């Protein structure tokens, strides 16, 4: 039982013609067309606008009337001709609608004035006759619409009364039937403007499908966090999503909250723009690729990945023009250079609901850089300060914190990967190396055809029977599951991996100081001492000790700078600890990446230094860490001595401390840097 | 966290030739192919035999004593090794049998893993990858990146300091002499396991446990590891494949619609590698084989649910079907009551090729789990099978044998399921024929430059996804496209009869010592609810169950009826109180939309359903011992003797002549007997 507007609802009766599918167009034309080449003569407009929703054995007394066995046949041909062409229109949110109504626990059905031939074709061709228990056509029924006889075999059939269900309808004459069956009304718009005698039958008026969606979607529950090995949704919706990068977090973490999505239906495409064309022809060959969680050895398959170039233009605005929700996945680096192609995609958009984008950026005020950047950019094309200002305050712009930790496999690793897998593909094309025997309740034409069909479709699919077995392993990810983004985008509201928060920028900093900057500076640590992978490198006990001992010099700083947070600091370095502890097949150099940038006066490592130094605190673990970042950049990236000390001097100058505490420092700092060395 | 005979195991590290992979045999294979291209005569089983445990040079002049000083070894033994890699990346690594089984027991206990191989990082790599189980382990220690290899403990001693663990925390798995030495030395928990050549006496001294195989441990862990509880609707299958076959004889409705959905789900841990299902069906067989897959469809959720790793098999083909019971560890017979008579020829030749097999698969005994309807089913297919045997065999010895040696399991099963009709297959392949061939209007590479790569693999690559995707491309559509062939019920759990090991992890079956009172209950509970309510819709003039719960009087009546048959058998079995409420719920809910489901073969055979020992008189002898409500099971009673007279033309006299001889039968006092008469022929007149 669901309550709808106070109303309580058992079933749900839907209309195909015109509420479902957009069929009733296609009708219009192939009945013009059809007259045309046997009669002569088009069909009346008024004729054709009378005949909706009306059964074909009425529609011919209506044409006696006025003036069609032999025209609807032609007509019929080439409706379905058209079908299995260019496919069954759906209407937008059909899927996400009945996925909603099946999963509240209604019993639902079909009442249409089509044939069962023609109304099982439609209904299997969209995969929506699968959510219908039932289902009454337009050739069992005596008195066909706008008699109520249809609606209300349809109700009977599913062991309720029609008051007890929601009945759709496009028609005028389809609303009349459902009205006098006495069940709940809903009038969707499709190729006749609502009457005043329409207007008042229906109990509820919607311009389009998605515009109910959106009304019932408040009395739907909204599902929960999602379980690690918890499968997606079956289903598909029409919408599309981008991912703006193709990396550690585009494809190894966001790819899985979209495909979640709201756990009714998930998105149709994912676009994902990367310049590694290995990846990008690899995922494409393949189809979909997998995310593979060590902890558990459980390899997550992602879906309906469609991966594209980042210099392509036409493939990137077709993301930016068709995407519901787009997420960013770019480093610091790459903004300001990715920001012209986001410009575009904006402007394109507003040329063509507004766009969600996440924002995910390991950054104090992540947003605001981007922000910056896409004004710049924007103004710089378009050359209007209005139409930028309403693009920038049009689509939801919202900051994240991510707490997974995610790797990207190496290009040499996924070429062997390809190499050992092609191998077993070249064997199976040569253990591969038909007749539809026996009169099994079918013609010999029909078994004579379904034989071409089974030795075409074996010649296609019987190469990719491997991909049972067969995954494309992309990513090493960890188990976590929620990401917590910014209020305001409703969508985000009833996304299930999303966890809405208030006040991100404190989140931030916390995640900046005490996550983000000990997972550096025991990398560094780390890979110093000849360890590759983070999760090996804590087996160490000088390794664990130093992180121990740096977290213990930050959460004091911390407790300080965000006394309202201080309660939460031991539970967040601790869940750091634990992510760090199993992170087997995580790099150390993924996490040591640009340790200048890192080593910045207003970043995850002299930051914490500086409010300890102004505090009195111990800084003496944070001190070395910095000198460990600094000895990785020159031993391992190979960046010079003379620009690690212009570095080291100039950002310690951009710290907010005395002239006395600087001098200390950078001496403290320079002698402890020169010890490791020598 | 994994406590393995009385220790607490937290950490797991394998040895990779030998322990894991049939490599030594392979090797073994390899050097004498190699011998009989070179020298002419191949090296003899003895010598490789002696070799196993001794060193390349010690082994080189062995090979120089007996085939003489100028013997190409070093030629022999490095084309051996051009051979095994060959082999490996086209065959795929030879996995030793129960590894992924033990694998996902030891991951799924929370265990950390690695293996410590004298191997090279590179080729070691490669065999994880390519057997797909390095996904298992979080580290991996090789013999380039040691020291001092095995004996010494430093390759054992390094593995464990990797994944944070003391050695005397984890279980260490050995073939080789040298090898548990360094496992033993290193403080572990050593396990070592019989490949090639038996081990010696100061082996088995040091192990703290041995086995002949890794199947002989696998059977040891499982009674350390829990079978997983009843799969829910929608809860996906095993990940991991295990190397057994099972069999479907007779890919029918219940056979395809749930039997398959109970093999795949299997232990929890892993499933099997193929299921072989036998159907004369062609279109169905040819279908099939031509997704490589099928889906189940449970309407009441809308989820399409995909059994993979199919293969259907010609019913009418030996060859085929003698395989199903040569290379199948379990099969399940799904075939009606006529089908029995006529199959037990082919089960005959079976299983009887089965005991003529020198295969290794048809050493272990055979699990046959009988899916039919009727009282005693396990007995007509003894009975059949028997005298299929005697005329095909002509030895009574043998026969007895046979029947003595397998494991047949009576089953009680409560998913009603649907097979679709061939007029809407070729409709569902018509449709999808069409999206193959618009999605082949889409199809009509370059790998540009890394740079991280070298151009002469970077080349190499650009030919690998080319291939790929001109193979793969077609069956990209499969993502989201299906092929329903089963539309089927909610129901989970099946009855089997306790004996057989193999049921003994199996998630989704409910192990029972004696089948009969499950079976009781689902004659009394299902059946005869299933009776009196189709002798009820038929009265009233309703062809399908489907159509009739409609009608609030047929509903109202199904459910006081449940509810009066529930009562009684709470009191005669309270020990099945949980499956009691299940059952009737799973009744109440296939009953609902029940189309395809007519009342006349439901409402057949009467007469036989109202005998004093069957599914109505027994229920309301109990509900009168126990003082319970029977009204309802009275007015089921009643419909069915006026369903015999309206429809089967059973004459009155008939009715009352059964009815009276029903209600003496039953263990009532004589007041009790007349009152029960009086009132039920009262009933019938209406
Ligand atoms: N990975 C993690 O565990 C987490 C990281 N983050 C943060 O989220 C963001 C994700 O970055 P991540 O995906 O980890 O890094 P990756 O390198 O794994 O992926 C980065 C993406 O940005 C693109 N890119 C990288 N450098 C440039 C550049 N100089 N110019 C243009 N495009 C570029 C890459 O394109 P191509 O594919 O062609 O290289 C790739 O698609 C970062 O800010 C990261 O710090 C957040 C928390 C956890
Ligand atoms: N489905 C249900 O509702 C339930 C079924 N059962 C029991 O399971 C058993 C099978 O049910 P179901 O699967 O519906 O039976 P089906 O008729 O659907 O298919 C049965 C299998 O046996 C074969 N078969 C059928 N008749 C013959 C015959 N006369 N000679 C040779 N082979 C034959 C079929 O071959 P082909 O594939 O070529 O037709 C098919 O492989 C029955 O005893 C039934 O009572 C138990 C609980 C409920
Ligand atoms: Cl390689
Ligand atoms: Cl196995
Ligand atoms: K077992
Ligand atoms: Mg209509
Ligand atoms: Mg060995």
């Amino acid at each position: 039982v669901l309550i709808f507007h106070g109303k309580p609802v058992h079933g749900a009766i839907f209309d195909m013609d015109g509420t479902m599918f957009d069929t009733e167009r296609l009708r219009f034309q192939t009945l013009q067309q059809a007259s045309q080449e046997l009669i002569g003569q088009e069909f009346s407009h008024e004729y054709l606008m009378q005949c909706l929703g009306l059964s074909a054995t009425t529609a011919e007394k209506l044409a006696q009337r006025l003036y069609y066995k032999e025209i609807r046949k032609r007509a019929d041909e080439m409706e379905l001709e058209h079908i299995r062409k260019h496919g069954v229109p759906i209407k937008k949110g059909l899927v996400q609608v009945l996925e909603r109504l099946r999963k509240s626990g209604l019993r639902m059905a079909v009442a249409t004035s089509s044939r069962r031939a023609i109304a099982e074709e439609y209904l299997i061709n969209a995969n929506v006759y699968k959510f219908f228990d039932v289902i009454t056509c337009g050739d069992e029924v005596e008195q066909g619409k706008p008699h109520p006889e249809i609606f209300l075999k349809a109700a009977s059939q599913l062991h309720l009364d029609a008051n007890q269900c929601l009945m759709f309808e496009d028609s005028e004459n389809g609303l009349t039937s459902a009205h006098t069956s006495k069940g709940l009304t809903i009038l969707l718009k499709d190729i006749k403007e609502p009457n005043d005698e329409m207007l008042e039958k229906a109990h509820f008026y919607y311009d389009q499908m998605y515009d109910f969606l959106t009304d019932l979607d408040q009395f739907i529950p909204v599902m929960d966090m999602p379980e690690m090995q918890e499968p997606f949704p079956q289903s598909l919706n029409q919408l599309t999503v981008g991912i703006h990068g193709f990396g550690a977090i585009g494809g190894g973490y966001i790819a899985q909250i979209l495909s979640h999505w709201d756990g009714y239906t998930k998105p149709k495409r994912i676009i994902a723009s990367t310049r590694n064309s290995l990846f990008r022809e690899a995922v494409n060959a393949f189809g979909t690729y997998s995310i593979r969680y060590g902890q558990f050895s459980y390899d997550e398959r992602i879906e309906n990945m469609s991966i594209v170039d980042s210099d392509n233009e036409q493939q990137m605005l077709e993301m930016y023009t068709h995407s519901s929700l787009i997420a960013l996945c770019l480093p610091e680096q790459a903004i300001e250079s990715e920001s012209k192609i986001i410009a575009k995609g904006l402007y394109a958009r507003f040329n063509s609901e507004p766009l969600t984008f996440l924002i995910i950026l390991a950054k104090v005020g992540a947003k605001y850089l981007v922000m910056k950047h896409l004004k710049e950019a924007l103004l710089e094309l378009t050359n209007d300060e209005d139409v930028t200002e309403h693009i920038l305050k049009e689509h939801y712009f919202c900051d994240t914190v991510v707490n997974r930790m995610v790797s990207k496999l190496s290009n040499q690793n996924l070429y062997r990967q390809l190499r050992i897998k092609h191998n077993f593909l070249e064997q199976h094309l040569e253990d591969v190396e038909i007749e539809i025997e026996d009169c099994n309740k079918l013609t010999p034409d029909q078994l004579n055809q379904a034989s071409i069909y089974v030795d075409n479709m074996r010649r296609n699919f019987q190469p990719g029977h491997i991909l049972q077995s067969m995954d494309l392993i992309l990513f090493h990810s960890e188990t976590d599951m929620p990401i917590y983004v910014e209020k305001g985008s409703p969508l985000l509201e009833k996304l299930r991996q999303v966890v809405l928060v208030d006040q991100i920028t404190d989140i931030q900093l916390i995640k900046n100081r005490l996550w983000n900057g000990v997972h550096a500076m025991l990398a560094w640590y780390a890979s110093l001492m000849g360890y590759e992978s983070i999760g090996v490198a804590m087996g160490d006990h000088l390794v664990k000790a130093f992180a121990e001992n740096l977290i213990a010099e930050v959460k004091q700083g911390l407790a300080i700078v965000l006394p309202n947070y201080a309660k939460d600091l031991d539970r967040m370095s601790q869940s750091f600890l634990d992510s760090c502890e199993y992170a087997f097949k995580d790099p150390c150099q993924r996490v040591a990446r640009d340790p200048l940038r890192k080593l910045n006066h207003n970043e995850r490592v002299m930051a914490s230094i500086a409010v300890n130094i102004r505090h009195d605190l111990p800084y003496k673990n944070l001190l070395k860490g910095a000198a460990l970042g600094y000895a990785y950049a020159i031993q391992f990236l190979e960046i010079e001595e003379t620009k690690a000390v212009e570095h080291l001097q100039q950002q310690i100058q951009n710290l907010d401390l005395s002239t006395a505490q600087r001098r200390q420092l950078e001496a403290e700092l320079v002698q402890l840097i020169q010890y490791l060395f020598s």
